[PDB]
């Protein structure tokens, strides 16, 4: 009962922004032009290209291809997944309130506590997973809501469109969704009434694990102008290379994505037969909590899957370092299976009082599962649990 | 009668950073690492790289690098100049205040005037070439001093070591030079009493028009702790290609700007002899109001050159859609040869009053003087100017 | 009935050549190394890298990687697939027959026909789909035997195992399997018997059309040192970022031959019960004269389909002028649906009476089906066929 | 006393092939252009480029750029200088001989002798610095004539001019001058008679030690046709991004040759005038044997030096193992300085009593002066040479 697969997103994954009559060759895959500047025919006029930072084709190109993918009219494309937040957050001015998803990201977190709320923001962090909660929690100073969901490392799921509908009913509020652990190709936020769908491109959307990078789609006129006007003016911006990359990553999107799934489901089931693991939480489990508001708002699941292990710290430390394709190492979302203790890695950023509250406990382990064989995934699993519990 | 070039400098920007026994292969030229992420031993120890974003191979090679060229302790590189300059300004928290040099980048300007001030940040733009203005200026909140010199595009020359006494004199205020029009091969702020060197190295420092990167050298520990922090908080960061194709740029900067220093004169000697040219501005001339001083605090000049035409806007058009060796395009600091004009171009981010108050006119334009042959690009200037004065 | 899939492929596609324990950093992705050039600690003594041509680390992982998904002890990488075909070639010495698949690339034709036979070497194209052909055409001389299978583009299977036990009856006669087609994922050389199985990696291998590259697979000691000797001597290498970049996308080789395969099936289907197709020529049909074969030796199909439009070059130029998706261009096995007309295209260097009797005619289509949605893809062939509606 | 400097060469070296007006963007440099194909309006009609092997972009922006920098029509750029020298030698056929200047870099020593000669192609090495020595070596199946100049590792300086008149005069022979030591800025042999100018771009050309890649520039019509097939047909093509890095080398390759010439020339002499150093060899002194032909056909010289350390290979090993400048490690001309012991490093591949008639003994060491302060590297060979203090 998953939402039915966005139609044509294959075919937009592959072609769009890849028109070869952009080129004077006419080549099939576009070209990665790292020309810093560009020939005018005259001062001032605003034909083309001028400077690499305020645009340039490579980054054109796959700025359109994400925003096609978000069901987005538009797409800026930023240095990194924090970056693109950072310049979200300078949208907004000086006695300004912001509103964050309790569970996110360590470096989000960390963000606005430490940096952000330096400069005249006020910030909130509150369970938006609880909508009354959201809508207790708004005031006149409100102007930015930051979700994530699933949420990073807990994946709790929250109710976009429900989000949505509550945070719109009053004022001039923005509601972003990093939509980092699903992908446009599972979940689209602007479909469900947010205002800017994000990414940690670093993630699945490049999916190979080379390339730093953050993603911004958006609909409305105003917004968009607003961040076009900060990409240039902060310069937080990607290398043309990185662009290249990024939208070849974007070409198997979908294939990945659904192997993600395959595998994902797989670890998540085998996790929760097994006698030294305590629980697991993964969006495609039944046993997850939102499983059903899940189907409702997304095409399917990703490899991404908690669980606590049995047993304390130690316990957690020897099954991370018995692993033998399992990579203990941060960061998610590629080819490559990963292993990581939230608590002492990711959200070491994140104050211990938020993380005893939100549950990210010594025992707490994220797995992203890549795109290797299942059995050897399991095999993997099976064995470094086994270690862990002698 | 210039300053000594700095020692060591061509060993140094070959070498440092450089060493091969950093790679298992004894590689001479560093590889180019992609890598997001890295395998740890054990869940949290900090004795290896961990996550790209946060530092990596090819990145910190180049850091290490431009730090020697700046005689510095520590560098830190950005996805742009501006990003850099964002970055600097999270330093301060609000309520503080900036003293921004009068003459800037159009971009560096408009981030302080636009963007800075929305978050409780005072900007102040100041004539910092009469260091009396300066002095005057700083209040009790003054907790940054931006200057260039020479600026862009008047080309006005600060003395850094008198500016660095009169704000050091007072509190605990960070003195940065962006030092990106003279490159550390003829000028080192530091050594001069800067806090901060900071560069586009989208210009000299990388030299081949094809990197967009900014770079920021630091002495003081915990200044370099605090914009570390930075880095790594806000994002802003660089592809590891892109610091590759740096890194490699730095390997021919001293015969590069050895170069830019005689096409530069040459053309600046050129175009104050010539009839259909009222002013030339060029620190390399005896005419340049601090001659004398640039002497005292550069190793030599580099291929900037300023000058306004006879005439009105229409013939500085003309001149400029006539030139055929020279690019009429934005950037500077290329093996190309490039023209603008700043007023429609560059600066048009700058407000007309203070572009008119900066003598920054519809006549002024701005050459990038590059490395082709001096006959050649003589030529150029010279029928050009016919063209525009037949 | 086809073969079950090759264990531990996808794995072994991630992380083979990969181990982050190479590198001082514990990268997960092996660093690009472009040096030219490494330090030694001993003149004169080869323990360590020494000159990118001859070695350098982003090319050895690749060659690791993608021996390991042939199943070989070895894999050499070269600049092009030609140019993996002239370094095999210089294996021999003049006085040395070449036997070669009647039916091959176009590319590969030329090369031997009008550059390897001025330096020695006699040259015999042979229907090598016919065992007892490939047997009947075998002389003292012959030290080298050239097959693509499905054949480039008329699609001919070729009994690997077959004609293996037919050459190696004889003794030193190598046999290369071109397996460009069907990718290791689908089709193991080595394991049916082959000597080599070699690739233009600039296909399917490294799937993302932005990569030139030739991929050379082998087991046996003698003739690995004697090609690694050719790979260092004749230097037809490639770069080393190009390394990366076909090693970045081996790692969705398996989830990409899935989907091509199904796409490509698919579209099979569809051509074959289109009033306005011919023929169509594709492993996975059971209409395939081979297809037996196929399920024999490989364990699926990939996104190569071939057909004959029905009437004229007119009517083939109308459908190709028509496709909205497909796009009208040579290569193939990227993630993008193409199209061309070999005769005039990517087979204009096979003289036309070799054509002729090969069945490449002027209504000859060959797609090569990408990664699209199947529906969109079906749509655009439809639509194109309606358009030149041949009688 | 040098020929003057070959006029517009650092304006050419920056903007032929770059014109933005190539491009839709008008980008000021040109675009990495890696995709393999290129969609064409109708089959066999394309827009310029069909398919990267036989031509693309960023290949072609540099070949265009060079072929201006050596004076040529034409330029092909390939996978590395041996596969430059692999496809030439494809030009010829079965009972042409090749005479090959005695002393060269040992692969193209390795690629005659022990590859070229097995394929009908006779082989001869012939002292070409002096003329009458090559004109008694031509017969009538001459067809080509290879001379590197000055030589790796020795530096004999060849009369290209004079050679040209020998080798023209006796009928349609190719001769090819591997300008790889000098660089185009320093030396033209296609303006002193010969018909082919080829590069190990890896070299100086890029610069940077990090592209491995060959060039060949030619002005004759038939010539570049024949080439032209045979990069092509063979496919020892460079990666479009490696051709990018070294068109992007190109633009500092004036300032960098003057670098290398005026530290080179410090460090001859500081050599030359050395205790424990038994005999130097570069061009730019007057102790060189050609320094007078050096001066007539050359614009400066370069960064190579050779000398002969006195004592034995243990002082040679202990002299390199000391450096802590200079990188002991093979290659040359790039902004790092480099040194090796040729004779059990590059020229192993020359057979040893080929090596002892060359004079390629244990104790001759080969320099690749860089562009470091002249001061530290004077200060590394002196600290150096001490540590080893032969007699
Ligand atoms: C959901 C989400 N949003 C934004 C970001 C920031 O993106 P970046 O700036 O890195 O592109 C991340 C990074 N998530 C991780 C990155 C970790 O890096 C290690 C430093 N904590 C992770 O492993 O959970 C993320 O997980
Ligand atoms: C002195 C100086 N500092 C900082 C910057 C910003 O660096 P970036 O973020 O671009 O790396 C520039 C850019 N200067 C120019 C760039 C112009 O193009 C953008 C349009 N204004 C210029 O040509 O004057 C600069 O000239
Ligand atoms: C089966 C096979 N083997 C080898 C090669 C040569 O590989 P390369 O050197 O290109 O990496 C090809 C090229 N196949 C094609 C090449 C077309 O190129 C255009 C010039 N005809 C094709 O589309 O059929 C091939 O199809
Ligand atoms: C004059 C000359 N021509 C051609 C080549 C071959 O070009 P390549 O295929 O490498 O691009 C070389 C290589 N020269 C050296 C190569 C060393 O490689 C290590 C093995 N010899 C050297 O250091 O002398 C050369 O010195």
């Amino acid at each position: 009962g998953f939402l039915p697969h966005f139609q044509h997103f294959a075919t937009q994954a592959i072609h769009v922004g890849q028109d070869p009559e952009q080129w004077t060759s006419r080549a099939v895959v576009p070209p990665i032009s790292l020309s810093t500047t560009f020939k005018q025919g005259a001062p001032g006029q605003h034909s083309g290209f001028e400077y690499s930072r305020s645009g340039n084709p490579t980054r054109n190109c796959l700025e359109k291809a994400v925003a096609a993918l978000d069901g987005a009219k538009y797409c800026l494309a930023f240095a990194s997944g924090l970056a693109a937040t950072v310049t979200i957050t300078h949208l907004l001015k000086a006695g300004d309130q912001i509103i964050c998803m309790d569970d996110v990201y360590g470096g989000t977190n960390r963000y606005f506590r430490q940096v952000a709320s330096e400069f005249g923001l006020k910030i909130s962090f509150v369970d938006c997973s609880k909508i009354k909660l959201l809508e207790a929690a708004i005031t006149p100073e409100t102007k930015l809501v930051w979700i994530e969901t699933p949420t990073n490392p807990t994946q709790k799921v929250i109710d976009i469109e429900g989000c949505a509908h509550i945070v719109h009913k009053h004022g001039d509020i923005i509601l972003v969704v990093d939509n980092t652990f699903m992908s446009p190709y599972f979940q689209r936020p602007l479909a469900l009434g947010a205002d800017i769908s994000m990414y940690s491109a670093t993630k699945y959307m490049n999916g190979h694990s080379d390339v730093v990078m953050g993603l911004v789609s958006v609909n409305c006129e105003s917004l968009h102008n607003r961040l076009r006007f900060l990409q240039n003016s902060l310069g937080a911006v990607p290398s043309p290379i990185d662009c290249y990359l990024c939208n070849r990553g974007l070409k198997t999107l979908h294939v990945r994505m659904e192997k993600h799934f395959k595998n994902g489901m797989a670890v998540a089931q085998f996790l929760e037969s097994n006698p030294w693991v305590e629980k697991v939480i993964y969006p495609g489990l039944p046993s997850h909590p939102q499983h059903e508001l899940v189907k409702r708002q997304c095409t399917g699941c990703t490899g991404m899957v908690t669980f606590y292990i049995k047993g304390t710290l130690q316990h957690a430390e020897i099954f991370l370092k018995n692993l033998k394709l399992f990579t203990l190492a941060e960061s998610l979302g590629g080819f490559e299976s990963l292993a990581e203790l939230p608590a002492i890695m990711t959200h070491a950023s994140v104050l211990k009082n938020d993380r005893d509250v939100l549950g990210i406990s010594d025992t707490l382990i994220r797995l992203s599962v890549g795109l290797e064989d299942e059995e050897d995934l399991l095999e993997d699993l099976d064995q470094a649990l086994k270690a862990a519990h002698p």
